[PDB]
């Protein structure tokens, strides 16, 4: 949600940028600051403290009267600011680049759980110092590969195919943004490797994809990896999936929609996203989300009766 | 499991019998004293806390070196045991009927069950005296009535129709015997009024027995109520209701399985109870349980889509 | 240890006494007080809280230079207190037998077990109220009977024959005069009824205390029951079952040693206690209590291999 | 009861075989995999933590439905497994003895009583680091050696000879696999130096298991040490001990079962061991166990009798 | 120190006036009131809570910025206002008294002390109706006798003679008015009857003065008994004696000083007393309290040294 | 009270000895032993842990039943057995030496009061690494200087002249072996430079004896510091000085009694042991205990009144 500026700032070192963080007490200063409408746009200077974010970035810290920012009062918003700043320092930016990389949008969730995996001593990202930079590279942005197994968000394995994995997120024991609700379930499924899967693994996700969590669609967001996610929500993804693709009129990122393969994702969210990538309007695509069907919607029909009567014994 | 035995015992006054509780402190003394082969089938005189239970039931109650009894140390024990004494002496009993009202099977967890659900000050055997003796006589076996919503055994109102109930059997917090699997879920399905269901609510519960429990079973032990329980137990059910059926030449009670609707009813256990009524012996009968099979085992074809549909707005 | 004045004052209500308790509060005042060695044996009188024990009692209650009293400052001395009136009213007292009455000397940790016997609402002592009566006054020593189980002292059965009851007694968890020694373990055994034992009862007894309580002698203090005690010990037992013997030169009691069973007691200290009572000095007796000696002292042989091999089994 | 492959895999450096842990993130991974029966005997490998046990040991580790397994998610798994490498990596293994190395079977308390036996500061494998190794070898199953008292198990001295050391094994209290039942207690006996006994010990440490633990019977299990276990058990050891034996008609090991000192174990299972050594059928070995019998049983008679008279002075 | 108007108001019942106390919230509503300078002096209603103190008692209530007042917040409050209206219930007052009645100084720790003797159950405030009334009306002010032993304010018997009594006062856990400082130990001694005093007695009061409580000096402030307080305190005593004696002029009682035996009281204070008696200045006063002197002040010469050899042996 | 044995053992180093200490873990090895009277004064070898010391030791250790030994399972005793090795380590010892320096009488509450003084980081015995060696000499045995306030004990500094130092003893809140009586208050005073003391600091350490500590008596137990305790114990001091000048006749210790400054001892202790000291025997000396006398006893009369005097201003 945030931007790559609530996180660090840069400083020229005379050749191309440094990153450096913030400082807790440094922002805790500037959301007491008094500044007038020339200087909302340039970092603030709490003399005692540092540099602090922008003044225009009020809204996204957690003050008193506030509770959708994040709580960067915490030990963990300078592991994410330094785990941020690590990778930028790596990728070498250039004096016309600083604007259009501190303004990318990340999930911070993804980030915090970058974070929780790279101090596991027995990760790999614990001991292979390139796939934590190619993981948080990828996260931020400034990268063209895709999210798989190796490189994933993280999580607990609920079930590994041999060429799935199905982790459960955990986002309600989240520190520099869990989520509120205290009903929220989601997984997530990545690709071991990129390359064609096979039909027997196709066979053994859907069969656990619809024996176990039967109450969950499987979606996607646009990139490489599929979402489960239960029905109820369903409306609220495909009105967040459209904006962004509505909002990438910008270009700056070319809207490349993954649909990915058409025997796992639910089929009315395989249409409306088929629709939405074609060029139709928001009202006639969230018009085949909710129309009811069953023309041939199981590929692997006698899949959960197997599942019973391997369960009975 | 245990006996009427265990609870309390006869005390003949002049006209009728009596019946008297025991004193946990009265069956300490016996679970320690030398009794001979001759008065183990007479009740114990533990001299300073009265009488306790005959010595053969030694291996019935909690010792250091078991853990296949009760906790007959608790408060429970007393309530549950003031429970039978106050249905047996409605009940009034002949100098012919002692022996076999005594020694009849029953189900220490609905005792408790209704114990619990006598004390609550909102229910309705906390006011009407006589759906208490109702209920109690039948978790005793001294009555020829059938157990309804109103004098089911207990737990959470989970689903609630305008025909059926179910309720989800809270067996780990309880204290006269607890379930010791900590991985125990079990519900039941029990009838508000005996009287022909309709059609368009046995379709009402199948749409949630299908939608929300898909990997419980629904079977029945040949009374008038069903129960839904997982499937990685439907084996040790089945061997548990082939032998009370086989139990059952001893002529004390008609062996009258009800089977139930059809419709609801899992098909193999509905052969299999079928097969065993009909008097074929237990392994040509557990064959039609583990039988793989799909003719016609769905009724009410598209149900689970309808839920889906109507969840996603 | 203590007499029966540390508990209670006699108030002569002029056909005959009535006997008071006092108040820990009033002791306490007494502790405190100079009183000149004229009024040592008169009670004292603290305005405020009432009558309080004579001086000369100074060094009877736990005082902050003390550890050899009674915690008088606690809830049971007022229960014990309370109990010995309740028992001291009943039987009428005279204006010759007063400075006797109180004068007696009474075991503070049978009274205390009593209390604890009398408030167990699935004991006999809380029905019975003529009982309580019977034991309270086998415990001040103004009844000629002898202690059998129904009135005995109480403690926790571990074993109940059809003749005998052994009792654990619990002294370190007392509070108004607990055991110090935090390694104290005793057992007694009390008869059922007062009358001839027979032969297989006897073997089931003597077959017990030998497999079970093989590192515990067998010992009697002159009373109608068995004290079962550890080896360490016989010594300061002998010097205090040898002491009262002698302090009965006093003739308020006369001295009729009851000893027991032959095939149970200790041997030696059959010997010694038959030879104490012969008339023999001390330093000839104890001569007995040490002797080394295996002439015929196993009346019932082969016993511990049966419990062997009724365990194995 | 576990074997080694549980705790360690081979890893081949070029010349020998390096061993390498598992992690339990990595069995973790692997309890919820889904594997087809051609890679069951293959170790499996999960993306994210590494090499993880072949799938066909799904039953050995504690699963949320299971309780026959280790607690390989406790800190003691780490260091037991690293005592294990440790072990192995001295000893240079062949390319055709990996197999017959890791198929071993260990008793896991010994191990975890050996990882509690080095991380004491004081005791002598925290010092010797050669002793450690044959102590390891040892309880792995790869040395020529008898255990005796410097390599032993552990647990608590409660008795030592000039010849003898008796332990208290502490198996309650273990955390890798700790034994369920509440009323555990046993010990062993083991030998000082490995060489002839003289007659004078052998009295004063049958003078201890007579007049302390009379109620445990000595046995052995082959090796060179006795153990002290309640006759309640002795059924179940030999219902154990015949198993091992003639499970050994595999041979990998030669059953050379040291029948120890006659005047010491319990002339039952002196009988028993020596007929299913001769080479008789299980029931009627058994038949010697059960057979009561007193003729000459007591090499040293007049032993308990002393201990008294040594106790009451 | 506070009136007796804060504790409790006059409410006319048509033959003479009836007292009722205050309600803490009803006091609490009256430090928040806006009243003008011609209500301070008649009582405020707090339209909820009821009637209240008149506005000039502001400054006499622990408020946020206070600490000089009483806690009126506390159940003890309560208590004391109940005491003081049971006991002005009884002395019936007159419409010309009620200003003379309400307007007296009173000690509230006296009054606090009170109530915690009339609920010890073994008091004789408890029992006797009376007495509680003679105590009262003595703390009040409303009586002419002297304050003895069995109507002494309260405290812990730290001695007690045939003829005095000396209590510690516990005003270190008190809660309506507590000391602050927190080293803080004083002692009084009250007479026990009210008649002359024989010379063995005061002798073995002066050798417990002077062996215990050595650096503490006897002082009085006038009434009927003594005051065991530390000499860096002699000096704030005086100047408070001082003030109560001049701030008599005001006759509504009558100084009547009685100056105690002269062989008990420290000769400075004796001779300050004398003098502020006879009707000399103030700093002509306390020069008599400073001046260093050694003409006979020991009347029992020879008593710490008995003292010291009677405890010896 | 323990001997230099109890904490550490002598270790031949080929040109002189070593020390080294005990293990607790060897030592609770030993109490469990069983050695013949032939090796009771050779030192232990528990097989596991190293040596122990001679089993004639037994009753100098906390075990199950006793408990006039010393907590060797603290860590308070690892503490004072490495000071003792670090003390005897530089004073050389020789071959016929070392049974004579193991065998000298310590108090172990001066040991462990040395090393509560050595870790306090702003002592002195913190940094002065000589300081330490001479202090712990001192408490050993093995030198010939005279404990000063800077090699005192240590404790709590309650009073400090220009020549003297009183020290409060905390006895009861140690660990190795703390005073049981919970009653227990005693006082040391030292000296602070080895040299005749002035006239006018005499009396101000008397000035401040008589006004706080009145209750105490000064003695000295023969070297050069005097002891302040309470009169109630200055009997079993006496039994205490008069034995170890008696065990003097083993002549491994001049009994060079330092009677210290008359002014300042109790005039009877000083009586008695000039008595002592001329060669009178016990019950002639203890005469001289408790003869009451008031023979000029008082060398600075006039001192409380000037303390008094002092205290009101």
């Amino acid at each position: 949600m945030a931007e790559l500026a609530c996180f660090c700032y840069p400083h020229l070192e005379n050749d191309s940028y440094k990153f450096i963080p913030f400082n807790n007490l440094a922002i805790k200063a500037m959301l007491t600051a008094k500044v007038d409408k020339k200087d909302m746009d340039k970092f603030y200077d709490s003399i005692i403290y540092g540099i602090a974010p922008p003044p225009q970035f009020k809204k996204r810290y957690n003050t008193n009267d506030n509770s959708r920012g994040m709580n960067f009062e915490t030990i963990m918003f300078t592991k994410v600011a330094m785990l941020i700043c690590e990778a930028l320092n790596s990728l070498k930016v250039t004096q016309a680049n600083v604007s259009n990389v501190l303004s990318r949008v990340v999930s911070i969730r993804h980030l915090e759980n970058l974070v929780i995996r790279k101090e596991n001593p027995q990760d790999i990202l614990f001991h292979s110092k390139d796939l934590l930079l190619k993981s948080t590279l990828i996260a931020i942005g400034q990268s063209k590969e895709i999210e798989t197994t190796i490189t994933a968000e993280g999580g607990e394995i609920v079930f590994q195919n041999a060429a799935f994995t199905m982790w459960k997120l955990t986002y309600l024991e989240h520190q520099l943004m869990p989520i509120l609700d205290q009903n929220f379930i989601e997984y997530k499924v990545t690709l071991n490797e990129d390359k064609p899967i096979s039909d027997v693994h196709v066979k053994e996700l859907v069969a656990e994809l619809r024996w176990q969590y039967n109450k969950f669609a499987v979606i996607t967001h646009g990139k490489g990896h599929y979402r489960i996610v239960k029905y109820s929500s369903v409306a609220n993804h495909a009105d967040r999936v459209y904006a962004t693709f509505k909002s990438n009129v910008k270009t700056g990122v070319n809207n490349d929609f993954n649909l990915l393969d058409q025997r796992i994702i639910w089929q009315n969210w395989y249409a409306f996203t088929s629709s939405m990538k074609q060029g139709n309007t928001l009202d006639v695509c969230k018009r085949l989300l909710f129309q009811k069907m069953k023309p041939e919607k199981n590929p692997f029909k006698g899949l959960s009766t197997d599942r019973k009567m391997d369960e009975v014994s």
